[PDB]
């Protein structure tokens, strides 16, 4: 089980709000690449002014089941670099566009329709994933990359965990 079950995409946050029945957490519209945006809803509240959530570049784990969360079907889940103290928001190299996606040349193969929720294999994967010394996004040190634009990467966070 490696990388290549995720799907990982680049999207932008079009407008982001607090939950109207979640003050801990944000609803973001999220153009991914297809026909319409994507409803996420995130725990960034306390890590990221809503000012700064505005149309924001991301990566986007896609393959999740969705689920609710008050009411509110979460489509996708922003990839964050994270610790107990700190969530920081992984940047898209500049240029990124909406759909584009994120694989590994070591790493060969196609993302699941939709990740098991029985079985969470997601598990199994995040242990692998970490910003390098650097600050760049890997999976086993292998940056995340953006074909013909660059590495995505956390502001500050070094050597930390990517949770799933």
């Amino acid at each position: 089980i490696d990388v290549s079950r995720l799907d990982l995409r680049i999207g932008c946050i079009i407008t982001a709000r607090k939950h109207p029945d979640a003050d801990s957490l944000y609803v973001e519209e999220v153009d991914v690449g297809e026909i319409a945006p994507r409803t996420v809803v995130s725990g960034l509240v306390n890590h990221v002014p809503l000012e700064q959530m505005q149309n924001r570049m991301v990566i986007l784990l896609c393959n999740l089941k969705p689920a609710k969360m008050r009411g509110v079907l979460s489509q996708a889940m922003v990839m964050c670099a994270s610790s107990p103290e700190k969530i920081e928001i992984l940047a898209p190299p500049n240029g990124s566009v909406p759909g584009d996606r994120i694989t590994f040349d070591a790493f060969p193969g196609e993302p699941d329709k939709e990740l098991n929720p029985k079985k969470k294999i997601w598990e199994q994967i995040q242990p692998d994933l970490h910003t390098n010394d650097e600050c760049v996004a890997t999976y086993k040190g292998v940056p995340f990359e953006v074909k013909g634009k660059g590495v995505c990467r956390a502001q500050t966070m070094s050597n930390s965990g990517i949770k799933l």
